[PDB]
């Protein structure tokens, strides 16, 4: 869990800094919220180092998401090729749990185009480990 606190970049935001600062921060005080606008929408984290990923935890408040994918890019070595870990289009089952192969990359990115509501994004807790 190296990118489980660092700074992340989100295409859309609910306000001024709601990108992913308090999203992967695991801050129980405040939750991560995003405002709808331009789609599709995606969010990735920044670290600068090469880390592996396979398990990802995602929660929803009220505006649960419909479809979503988990990809990763390793620009630290080859800023061109893209590697994925898991892909889903259902996003249904209360808690969002993603468990697949352990891909190696620099930063992780989350794709999202299909939503289960007009609301941008709603996250209460985010867990990401190597």
């Amino acid at each position: 869990n190296l990118a489980l606190n660092k700074t992340a970049t989100a295409s859309s935001i609910e306000g001024a800094g709601f990108e992913a600062s308090r999203a992967f921060d695991g801050s129980s005080t405040t939750r991560w919220a995003s405002a709808e606008g331009v789609d599709p929408q995606w969010i990735y984290v920044n670290l600068g180092s090469s880390q592996t990923v396979n398990r990802v935890k995602l929660n929803w408040e009220a505006a649960y998401a419909s479809s979503y994918t988990i990809q990763v890019s390793n620009d630290s070595g080859t800023p061109t090729n893209w590697t994925t870990v898991y892909t889903t289009t259902t996003g249904d089952g209360g808690i969002d749990d993603i468990t697949f192969t352990a891909r190696t990359a620099k930063y992780v990115r989350v794709h999202g185009t299909v939503r289960g509501t007009p609301y941008g994004y709603s996250l209460w807790e985010f867990e990401v480990y190597g």
